[PDB]
RNA sequence: GACGCAUAAAGAUGAGACGCGUUUUAGAGCUAGAAAUAGCAAGUUAAAAUAAGGCUAGUCCGUUAUCAACUUGAAAAAGUGGCACCGAGUCGGUGCUU
DNA sequence: CTAATCGCCAGCGTCTCATCTAATTGCGTCAGC
DNA sequence: GCTCTGGCGATTAG
């Protein structure tokens, strides 16, 4: 006996049919085990299985580094604790605690009510003076008096736990930027250092350069407008990096300095005056000024007296807000008194008491108040101030996102500088402060752990905790910056032991310039075939046109090199297009850099330079780079250095050093890159030279030379296709136990995936898999593994009258396997099957292995949102010792597993003891307490005397079968879903799917008229359809109010044409598809859905288990439990 | 079938940081009143938590992938279910055979 | 003191850095013959 | 040669 296997693969499905030598599906006797009372299950070989699609590893990612955020946040305020502790100590030895147990309710507090004071006279007194924060700020940073040292812990903690962004790097002074008039002192400079009397146009000034945006589009015409240039750089070529950054990169006009190469705000600045000081400033006043822009842009208030302009605009601010309101409250008293109450007193609107007190934004309050004071009278200031987002703000807001970091650093400053003086302590740890505001972990070390975890590679220098101030003396910088690239880059495919070199090398460049040339067909009149070039004319010709020029064509090969003939019009050339694609690029940039010949061309020094390329190539920092470096100070001049560290490379190679240099005959004595430069009159490239058995050069690879998943987990794509092909793998492993361990002849697969590579390693994996019976002479294929694309499967389809919807039921995924077998076997005989009835026949049966694959839940615990604080038991608590009934929590948590517990419980008034047997829910959060002792967990929730063997573990989607081939999924501890199917006869499909789709061609434009023949004399089907929905709902799905509700729907449109009464038959089948129950639309009237919230039913009804395939069973009676 | 150079649109993993949002508490409400109530005044901020927690005690871990039942085995992993013919409402009927 | 109904709710925006994959073009190779 | 779908708080009725 003979057979062959077809499959299809998808992201939640997949599809296989079994086909013996005719196009027919076999069928067999099982048998079933359990305490059942059958022994035999008649089953045919043709199926699917469906599954739910894997996610990426993208989110949980996420919430890990928001926790990393949370650990060094809260240490960042503690370090500040331990600096303060002392001195604490003797104004009052409880802030601390007060500050820590604020949280929990009056009645739970170990001491006073009050935070900061104790008192309520002297926080009335506090609140009335300072409103604010930013007023205490403020007041702090201005004044010249002893203040109290809890008010300076205040300012100093709310300006370490929000400190702002890092995406600027230097030195910004506020004071000095907000001055925007200092665009006449640019005139002033730029008059004095070129003096042509240069023109400009008045009328634009500061403001004008506040409303400019970043998109040069405004750009341009603020710079043509605000002076019309006499030269290039005038226009437009310098103005640019004056008020942004010299973004261009290329020569606008000669005079800048000798062309454009300065660039914005980083760490190049320090070496970009080399740009200048060749060519000796307006590029002082470009800082200032791009300073002023990009300060006074977030900043309003500019600075006279005060230094700090952030709590000077939070003030203004907070008084433009006030008077607002005030002006508002009066005026809509006066003129609406009825919208008075809806406006200022109900927090279920968008009023001014749903914007404090509910949950508005500005944009809803915004576009809620704008028509209330439309047609009101004195509203022009508001008004006006509605359509620039200025009316009632608040200080804390998603604006606040581009506050620079320098800026909260400058107010601490002075905030220390004045209380230094009645204060020693500060004086004398002032940097520790300031240390603690601006540490960062660079983004090339990682986390700090110690070998537990399995994200990090920092390496250490001695044993000790790390704190910010001995950073630098415990952890490694440059053993961790190679680390963090070494731990990526990929292996030699060749030796699976070496790392790959750099792509720009010196080595690696003559090898693939050597390899391209080394096979030119060069061809001249006197020679008729191409012959190959020799060793020394090679020698000659690479530094003769390579080491001068690094482009080079054809024409420079073909007269350049001639030159010293007469052969130079004589010599034709073939397989180059106009090029060569290959060039000596570093040997140039080295020569440029560093100006020596010898340095470069001898052998003995390319070491050198083999080090030189690669920390260039690793390291990003110029300080890191800079090290390194050091070491080979002498070979060259401290100019050579300067402008050698200023040149970076990315990217890497794909082979290693030891195969291209360093490995060689045993009978030679010869490199790969020695045989390819000298070969002989008969030259053979790296291809040629690998695979060659006359030198020892094979059997190197061969001995220089594993679980399923784990070679899974490493293709390319998205893990859909994975877990797809997983079960794939096990699928045909237990198709080919089923029948007699005898492998099939064919296998056919066929993908389908949406957001010609995986097919090729699936056939590679399927394949390798099966043959494994070697010969023992050169290789056998005792099966094929043939590939499939999707327009031969669809052609056949819509060919020969086999159309398909996919909305009556989840039969398609077997027949598109079984067709695919078909088509396959059929077509791989010749080099359209026969007796197509049998095809009918497979396609009109009624039974198909449907199994759904049950899984145990993974996730979070329960819903995020936090809710208010009620009196139910739902409530899950947030800590230990927060009781939900007086401080909120979450609820609504995920289940994992159920368990059938069957015991007895105490009930009724007698209180005595009564047998029972319920379901239970084993959440996510319980079920590691639950898998470590399972009775003492439910004798604690209520159970006694329980049964240990009798427990169940059920999880999501375990399959129940009740009376009259009823069958119900499980989905929770207390809900069902669906499971049966809808077998409709061929002939209704077939009808239904011509019937729709009428207003447009399928075929032949001659040959449509037929189909519409058709649907008239057999338009009397709707009702036999109807009768099937009726009488299968009414056996299986008992649904009777939304059936009855159907067919009066149905009955009243029975007027309409056919097309969209078909088109409106095929939404009714939602009743009836297995999974969740869904709501859906007939012609106008909506359906709602019906949802099966008992779960005590399935108590008493027979438990069955299925394999992957489907076809061994395991059936328990449960009826018989208790 | 596979390997090394010449290409412009998507993804897939890991690291370092900002700005909001939500819960509880603090910021003394007044007057006419027997009562349920009514009239007025105020509103912009701060503290703590942000998966319950764990031991290996780190300025570290805790939402990805894997998962029918029974027998052996801590785990790794290994094993367990006859064949032909006629038919078709979720699979039946007949004949050999352990 | 439980079973059939109808209805409402679910955290979200942005910035820097590094390493891998891959479909088609033309280039010359092996696998084989 | 060449190859979306479970939880939760209300309603009236057996």
């Amino acid at each position: 006996k003979k057979y062959s296997i077809g499959l299809d693969i998808g992201t939640n499905s997949v599809g296989w049919a079994v086909i013996t030598d005719e196009y027919k599906v076999p069928s067999k006797k099982f048998k079933v085990l359990g305490n059942t009372d059958r022994h035999s299950i008649k089953k045919n070989l043709i199926g699917a299985l469906l599954f739910d699609s894997g996610e990426t590893a993208e989110a949980t990612r996420l919430k890990r580094t928001a926790r990393r955020r949370y650990t060094r946040r809260k240490n960042r305020i503690c370090y500040l604790q331990e600096i303060f502790s002392n001195e604490m100590a003797k104004v009052d030895d409880s802030f601390f605690h007060r500050l820590e147990e604020s949280f929990l309710v009056e009645e739970d507090k170990k001491h006073e009510r009050h935070p900061i004071f104790g008192n309520i006279v002297d926080e009335v007194a506090y609140h009335e003076k300072y409103p604010t924060i930013y007023h205490l700020r403020k007041k702090l940073v201005d004044s010249t008096d002893k203040a109290d040292l809890r008010l300076i812990y205040l300012a100093l903690a709310h300006m370490i736990k929000f400190r702002g962004h890092f995406l600027i790097e230097g030195d910004l002074n506020p004071d000095n930027s907000d001055v925007d008039k200092l665009f006449i002192q640019l005139v002033q400079t730029y008059n004095q250092l070129f003096e042509e009397n240069p023109i400009n146009a008045s009328g634009v000034d500061a403001k004008a350069i506040l409303s400019a945006r970043l998109s040069k589009s405004r750009r341009l015409e603020n710079l043509i407008a605000q002076l019309p240039g006499e030269k290039k750089n005038g226009l437009f070529g310098n103005l640019i990096a004056l008020s942004l950054g010299l973004t261009p990169n290329f020569k606008s006009n000669f005079d800048l300095a000798e062309d454009a190469k300065l660039q914005l705000s980083k760490d190049t600045y320090d070496d970009d005056l080399d740009n200048l000081l060749a060519q000796i400033d307006l590029f002082l006043a470009a800082k200032n000024l791009s300073d002023a822009i990009l300060l006074s842009d977030i900043l309003r208030v500019n600075t006279e007296i005060t230094k700090a302009p952030l709590s000077a605009s939070m003030i203004k601010r907070y008084d433009e807000h006030h008077q607002d309101l005030t002006l508002l409250k009066a005026l809509v008293r006066q003129q609406l008194p009825e919208k008075y109450k809806e406006i200022f007193f109900d927090q279920s609107k968008n009023g001014y008491a749903g914007y404090i007190d509910g949950g508005a934004s500005q944009e809803e309050f915004y576009k809620f108040i704008k028509p209330i004071l439309e047609k009101m009278d004195g509203t022009e200031e508001l008004l006006v101030k509605l359509n620039r987002e200025d009316l009632l703000r608040k200080q804390r807001t998603f604006d606040n996102g581009s506050i620079p970091h320098q800026i909260h650093l400058g107010e601490l400053h002075a905030i220390l500088r004045r209380q230094e003086d009645f204060y020693p302590f500060l004086k004398d740890n002032r940097e520790k402060i300031e240390k603690i505001l601006t540490f960062r972990i660079p983004y090339y070390v990682g986390p700090l752990a110690r070998g537990n975890s399995r994200f990090a590679w920092m390496t250490r220098k001695s044993e000790e905790t790390i704190t910010p101030w001995n950073f630098e003396e415990v952890v490694d910088k440059g053993a961790s910056a190679q680390s963090f690239i070494e731990r990526m880059t990929n292996f030699d495919k060749n030796l699976p032991n070496e790392k790959v070199l750099p792509k720009h090398s010196l080595l690696y460049e003559y090898f693939t310039v050597y390899n391209e040339l080394t096979k030119v067909k060069y061809v001249t009149e006197g020679m008729r075939k191409p012959a190959f070039l020799s060793g020394e004319q090679k020698k000659a010709i690479v530094d003769l046109l390579f080491k001068t020029n690094r482009k080079v064509t054809v024409k420079q090969l073909k007269e350049d090199y001639f030159k010293k003939i007469e052969c130079f019009d004589s010599v034709e050339i073939s397989g180059v297009e106009d090029r060569f694609n290959a060039s000596l690029g570093t040997y140039h940039d080295l020569l440029k850099i560093i100006k020596d010949k010898d340095f470069l061309d001898n052998e003995e020094n390319e070491d050198i330079l083999e080090d030189i390329v690669l920390t260039l190539t690793l390291f990003e920092d110029r300080e890191m780079i800079e090290e390194r470096l050091k070491t080979y100070a002498h070979l060259f001049d401290d100019k050579v250095m300067k402008q050698l560290k200023r040149r970076r490379y990315t990217g890497w190679g794909r082979l290693s050093r030891k195969l291209i240099n360093g490995i060689r005959d045993k009978q030679s004595g010869k490199t790969i890159l020695d045989f390819l430069k000298s070969d002989g009159f008969a030259n053979r490239n790296f291809m040629q030279l690998i695979h060659d058995d006359s030198l020892t050069f094979k059997e190197d690879i061969q001995k220089a030379q594993d679980s399923l998943h784990e070679h899974i987990a490493n293709l390319a794509g998205s893990p859909a296709i994975k877990k797809g092909i997983l079960q794939t793998v096990k699928v045909v492993d237990e198709l080919v136990k089923v029948m007699g361990r005898h492998k099939p002849e064919n296998i056919v697969i066929e993908m389908a995936r949406e957001n010609r590579q995986i097919t090729k390693h699936v056939a590679q994996i399927l394949d390798s898999r099966m043959n494994t019976k070697y010969d023992e002479n050169d290789k056998i294929r005792e099966v094929k593994v043939i590939t499939l694309k999707s327009k031969l499967v669809s052609d056949f389809r819509k060919d020969f009258q086999f159309y398909k919807v996919r909305e009556i039921n989840n039969y398609h995924h077997a027949h598109d396997a079984y067709l695919n077998a078909v088509v396959g076997t059929a077509l791989i005989k010749k080099y359209k099957g026969r007796d197509f009835a049998t095809v009918r026949k497979v396609l009109s049966m009624p039974q198909v292995n449907i199994v759904k694959k049950t899984e145990v839940q993974t996730g979070g615990f329960s819903k995020e949102s936090i809710l208010p604080k009620r009196n139910s038991d739902k409530l899950i608590a947030r800590k230990k010792d927060w009781d939900p009934k007086k401080y909120g929590g979450f609820d609504s948590p995920t289940v994992a597993y159920s368990v059938l517990v069957v015991a007895k419980v105490e009930k009724g008034k007698s209180k005595k003891l009564k047998s029972v047997k319920e379901l239970l829910g084993i959440t996510i959060m319980e079920r590691s307490s639950f898998e470590k002792n399972p009775i003492d967990f439910l004798e604690a929730k209520g159970y006694k005397e329980v049964k240990k063997d009798l427990i169940i573990k059920l999880p999501k989607y375990s399959l129940f079968e009740l009376e009259n081939g009823r069958k119900r999924m499980l989905a929770s501890a207390g809900e069902l879903q669906k499971g049966n199917e809808l077998a409709l006869p061929s002939k209704y499909v077939n009808f239904l799917y011509l019937a729709s789709h009428y207003e447009k061609l399928k075929g032949s434009p001659e040959d449509n008229e037929q189909k519409q023949l058709f649907v008239e004399q057999h338009k009397h089907y709707l009702d036999e359809i109807i009768e099937q929905i009726s009488e299968f709902s009414k056996r299986v799905i008992l649904a009777d109010a939304n059936l009855d509700k159907v067919l009066s729907a149905y009955n009243k449109h029975r007027d309409k044409p056919i097309r969209e009464q078909a088109e409106n038959i095929i939404h009714l089948f939602t009743l009836t598809n297995l999974g969740a129950p869904a709501a859906f639309k007939y012609f106008d009237t909506t359906i709602d859905r019906k949802r099966y919230t008992s779960t005590k039913e399935v108590l008493d009804a027979t438990l069955i288990h299925q394999s992957i395939t489907g076809l061994y069973e395991t059936r328990i009676d449960l009826s018989q439990l208790g």
